[PDB]
């Protein structure tokens, strides 16, 4: 990754890494980060035009740290099954419970 901004909240190329990272080692260990069921399959019935083919896994990214459980957020990174990287989305300027690209991620 590099820097994005979601919705107006910006997060840098490492912050990016992370919670990646984090996610691949959840997913690798057939665990969820606390009582929450992240990371978990991310269908991409949108469209998004990731870089990366699927089956994809969504878990949270925030300012404050690599997600541990509690309320999510609004962000999310996406990664494909191999822990490559498919890009940041937000329900930040989206309608409902869809999600819009934050940048980059088209």
């Amino acid at each position: 990754q590099s820097a994005t901004t979601c919705g107006s909240t910006n997060y840098s190329a490492s912050q990016v890494r992370a919670a990646a990272n984090a996610a691949c080692q959840y997913y690798q260990n057939d665990d969820t980060a606390g009582s929450s069921t992240y990371p978990h399959t991310y269908n991409n019935y949108e469209g998004f035009d990731f870089p990366v083919d699927g089956p994809y896994q969504e878990f949270p990214i925030k300012s404050g740290g690599v997600y541990t459980g509690g309320s999510p957020g609004a962000d999310r990174v996406v990664i494909n099954t191999n822990c490559e990287y498919a890009g940041a989305i937000t329900h930040t300027g989206a309608s409902g419970n869809n999600f819009v690209g934050c940048s980059g991620t088209n």
